[PDB]
């Protein structure tokens, strides 16, 4: 029953020491949680044998260089079981020490409740929101193939220094989350041979026994996708685990899924196989009882036998040696491929090739009205050729997002090629399907895996579908790029389910997400330029683009875009010491109203400054000297214009300012009717400027 | 090719029916050609199916679209709105030919995507892919639970409350994560009366689906536990109708029917392409199509009299079905006077006498109590008195306090577990780790009938369910989202879990009321107001703390119901004496407001404390009330909230202060976090002082 599943099956090399190492994992987890009084001990206990096998034996990595280019990557998607990762990091010499384990979940420690990228050496990604790690792992896998395309394409299956695996530990919760279905469905399409996922199937979650909400045959589901699926029984069946792993490595045309049936919190006599093992301290009695069962001293805590540590720390030496062997192959590769090596070096130093931005498109103020999205495609098409690290695509909307670099092929197995798209393994164009959330997660995987630069595209509205991934990117401060088109009622007839209203405010609220909304075709070009150049740091970016055509304007300025907000034209106006009478601040498709109203106000002896604000976050990060030059605090008469809610503009316009906004849902009609009906006209901007003064 | 587009007409089918079908196709083609944008393709290929469902399959009355006993239909592929419109028209539901001629124009009854309440017989707003299907699930669940309340002892199929939910889904719906989650939980709950067609048609916006979709969708459905069947060809009405009766025969598994189809049949050049999906065919293709079907290529919106006469028979059929049904209902009413009284109470949106008589109270100064604990206490107290109130949690019942004490669980008894006994007419919902599906399901429930469902998860994960939440607000229906662990207050789980931008981001959604009780009593008053429907009929997100908070002096039911009210008046005041300063706070930060009020009096500063549990309710109150609470002559204002500042600027104005958190948190206990991030009475007091000196 409970006894059948928790029976050991140790391989031939496995000594008493290995059994002690495992037992050490289990008690360290129980003690670590007991110390702080809250945490997640149960899963760490049952997964000890698996985690042990992965770090000590399965994976290629070097504990003295967690940045080693050629390392296998591990992702703990079940982020609650952070101790699983922390203890291997400690046991194997990765940088964590016993005192870090003893600091679980305390202010500023290297071991927070969920693992954080950059806080701890050896953590490949922040996880915790369930689904995210698995879905991102898919991205990592995809990136490794694309990175292979760029550095060593002609190498043979397995023979490249750039060949490695992505290992993922997922739980029931990961398996239930929609994002995982999406990412898995697409992983199969892309035949990601080097992705190997363990699913800890343990019939437990926070509401205890999973039967109350989970009846599916997950393994069959994965077979349905086109994954390589295996079922292994029992947490202690290291033999079963190791055979599954080798079977998976041998399959190179399908990502692998190994469902491992387990009893949570083994061997806690009373608490195992319960929800309580998942998310609370076991209590002193259950901890003592566990120590007795494994032959540990129930009166001491954080006990680590010298022989155990001496053994596990052998990974340091094994790692070093693997790294030294790998180095010869790499060095050989560098001599054989000086060109591609120079690229690798350019990408790792985060530099761009000379004159990469020389073909940058330009449009003349007054020329034909051009949609900011069409401008983006043109800019992408121009920079493509000059930036091999740039790839990306769309969530089934390539036509509408303008994300296909002109004359680029598609990323995928040739057997997925269609009439419209030719797929090569080292292709450039990404097709995510109608999978925005997985798209988001994938993009974080891509830039976490390596130095490539990927972007993903969909309608602004569906930033709602991918929100948890965007948030996580910002938390991680990594440089993903989300192309969001059809940014307002401007989109017209598709109606209120599609038209964004709250979206810019809600996105601007996310600490560290830069929301970039170019006023016209040239601001667009200057935007990409600033994004790729990394002028404003290394956080995520949402690039907001219109469906409908907008004027090409006078007064646009690269340097000004890169500053976030700048003066598009003062009113003439003007004299030294000549503040303007009123400041109009606008963004994206509403800057043209600011301008036209500046004309209507001069014709009435009112002198208006127009400020284009393509990125409020970049503006706010500029020093006060610059900000007060653009928005002098002595001018209180201010008007903001944006086809979105007022919420995020109040601090900027102050007590006596006005905001021309949309506070309600839209309607199914053409854009011109919509902007008119909702009062997005030069006259309304003018009239607000006038009230701004009284 | 094609044998796919080959007809298979049953034995009753006449020439007329073939004309009826053909009319659907051209009506669709013209209807899009007129306005010059839209989605014609699918509406053409789905014609036979749509025709069969409304004309024949469904039990409904086209002159009472509110008929209690009607089969419900959901077109989850919202873009093919014409498929629903044309059947509404053809079958006498209220739409006329002029409505069809008004597709996608300002204020017409036929917007781009169907809109609940805008058109008679649209059951739900759809358009964001996945939403309709996921909610259909919720509808199915509602019907079961509604049967429990009205006619439980009736026999399988013998109830007037027994009917079906039909759902048309497309490739995009099938790809979307929310669909997976919903489907998976649909099988768990064994929703015998839910029957879904999936238009498997190898086409989406990026042309041929092979570029991003290789899975065997039908297998995947078998894996869940679903009664699956495959039918081949858009024209195979016989296949379709047998599939239909097979599905109705199976009463313990939700049924799924993959229909394989050629998009935009019979458009000679545009069928089977992405261009048939989402643009106007053009004049030639339209012409060509009429020729192929024997229609005048020079006349538009042509509807033969014998066609319409035939299709309109549905009015007559619908009438008699409604009449036969009435006898059973009336029989049922005589047989069940008590349950009829409930149905009547519920339809009139009434609450039983003394329903809020047991409402919990707590004395100011008593043991610190967490606002989530207060919620469960309240829920427990009202459960017995309100049969229509059900719901549960996204695998966090223990942590959300959503189980009504002494309640049973909703599901087949065979999913029962040690912790939860499931009955068919059980009350406690177990969504598992599927927040998005949870959101869509709550919308299904309250759309389907007059029951009142709530759903629970951590505030953080409103991110996972955002597109469902937003769609609820767009429809203005009275869903309820219990969001617990509202801030850094949640402690050691860390920055992936701690909400920062969420209150602001959620407040930004037009029509979502974000209710954050200050203490256990406010919590009780909040529920009272939500269930009373005092503030209208839209969605509510109820924000609750993980950690204990003081029971405060000056809480007031009437004030909560108003959204924002005066909690205390500084001690020094005279009549017509404004306070020196106003402290406005919410939820767990009100205690700081108070405690800084004491520190400010001890310094001869007279401060008003305003609790603002719901800013949207406060904003909806007349200015007389608002100015009574927040007199415009007092500029010296301070807001306090453990979230971002964004939503608070308009309220505190130019010279006010905001005590906010502008960055991500940290993994430590809650007291350390509030201290480190400046959430103390002193910091509130110091900010009051600066405001005065501005
Ligand atoms: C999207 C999301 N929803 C909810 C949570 C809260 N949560 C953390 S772990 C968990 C379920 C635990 O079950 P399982 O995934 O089986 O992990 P186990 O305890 O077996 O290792 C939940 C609901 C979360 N982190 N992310
Ligand atoms: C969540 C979401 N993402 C994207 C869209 C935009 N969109 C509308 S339909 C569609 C895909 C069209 O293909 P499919 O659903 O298979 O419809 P078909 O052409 O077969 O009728 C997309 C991406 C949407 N409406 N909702
Ligand atoms: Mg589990
Ligand atoms: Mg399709």
């Amino acid at each position: 029953e409970i006894s059948a599943l928790t029976r050991p099956r140790h391989p031939d090399y496995w000594t008493e020491i290995d059994s002690a190492a495992v037992d050490t994992i289990r008690v360290l987890a129980a003690d670590a949680v007991q110390k702080v009084g809250n945490g997640h001990p149960g899963t760490a206990m049952s997964l000890a044998p698996l985690a042990y096998t992965l770090f000590q034996r399965t994976m290629r990595h070097d504990p003295s260089d967690t940045h080693w280019l050629g390392r296998d990557r591990f992702v703990l998607s079940a982020g609650h079981s952070s101790l699983t990762l922390y203890i291997q990091l400690y046991l194997g010499g990765f940088g964590l020490e016993l005192s870090d384990i003893e600091s679980l979940r305390t202010w500023g420690s290297k071991t927070p409740g969920h693992p954080e990228f950059r806080h701890t050496p050896g953590v490949e990604i922040t996880t915790g929101p369930l689904g995210q790690g698995l879905a991102s792992a898919v991205g990592m896998a995809m990136a490794s193939r694309y990175e292979r395309g760029l550095f060593d394409p002609d190498a043979e299956p397995g023979a490249s220094p750039f060949d490695h695996y992505i290992y993922v530990i997922a739980s029931d919760g990961d398996i239930e989350e929609g994002v995982t279905s999406e990412a898995s469905s697409l992983a199969a399409v892309q035949q990601l041979g080097n992705l190997i996922v363990f699913y800890d199937r343990n019939q437990i979650s926070i509401e205890d026994d999973t039967n109350i909400a989970l009846c599916e045959d997950t393994a069959a589901r994965y077979r349905a996708y086109g994954w390589h699926v295996q079922e292994v029984e029992g947490g202690e069946n290291v033999v079963g685990i190791e055979e599954a792993i080798a079977n998976a490595q041998a399959v190179t045309d399908r990502p692998s899924f190994i469902a491992l049936r387990t009893v949570i919190g083994y061997p806690a006599p009373n608490l195992m196989d319960t929800g309580k093992a998942h998310g609370a301290a076991l209590g002193d009695d259950e901890v003592a009882a566990v120590k007795k069962i494994v032959g540990f001293d129930p009166d001491k805590t954080f006990q680590v036998r010298e022989d155990v540590l001496t053994h596990t720390r052998g990974l340091v030496a094994r790692g070093k040696q693997a790294h030294e062997r790998w180095q010869l192959e790499f060095d050989a590769w560098a001599r054989r491929e000086p060109e591609r090596k120079a690229l690798l070096d350019r990408l790792l130093a985060q530099k761009l090739p000379d004159g990469w931005d020389a073909d940058l498109p330009h449009w003349e103020p007054g020329s034909k009205a051009l949609a900011t999205r069409a401008a983006s495609g043109a800019v992408l098409s121009a920079l493509g050729p000059k930036l091999p690290e740039l790839w990306g695509g769309s969530a089934d909307l390539a036509g509408s997002n303008n994300t296909t670099i002109k004359g680029a092929d598609s990323f995928g197995p040739p057997s997925i090629s269609t009439k419209e798209y030719t797929a090569h393994w080292y292709g450039r164009t990404l097709h995510f399907g109608v999978r925005e959330h997985a798209m988001g997660a994938i993009l974080s995987g891509i830039v976490l895996h390596g130095p490539t630069r990927a972007y993903g595209g969909t309608f602004l509205q569906f930033s709602d579908y991918m929100r948890p991934a965007v948030r996580l990117a910002a938390l991680m401060d990594i440089d993903t790029i989300y192309v969001w088109t059809h940014d307002s009622i401007g989109l017209g007839e598709d109606g209120p389910t599609h038209q964004p209203i709250e979206h810019l405010s809600a996105l601007r609220a996310i600490p560290r997400l830069s929301v970039v909304r170019p006023a016209d075709a040239n601001e667009t070009a200057y935007a990409w330029r600033t994004i790729l150049a990394r002028r404003n740091g290394s956080g995520p970016v949402g690039l907001i683009l219109t469906r409908q055509g907008v004027p090409v304007l006078d007064g646009t300025d690269a340097e000004g875009v890169a500053r976030g907000g700048y003066v598009l034209s003062d009113a003439g106006g003007l004299q030294p010491g000549e503040e303007p009478d009123v400041i109009l601040i606008a963004t994206g498709s509403e800057v043209q109203l600011a301008v036209a109203a500046q004309t209507l106000l001069a014709d009435n002896d009112i002198l208006a400054r127009v400020v284009s604000m393509p990125c409020l976050e970049w503006f706010e990060a500029q020093p006060y000297e610059y900000r007060d030059a653009v928005l002098p605090p002595t001018v209180s008469a201010r008007v903001a214009v944006e086809a979105g809610v007022a919420q995020c503009w109040h601090q900027l316009v102050g007590d006596t300012g006005e905001i021309v906004s949309i506070e309600h849902y839209g309607e199914s009609a053409d854009h011109k009717t919509l902007f008119r009906e909702y009062g997005f006209t030069a006259e309304a901007v003018a009239a607000a400027a006038e009230r701004a003064l009284d």
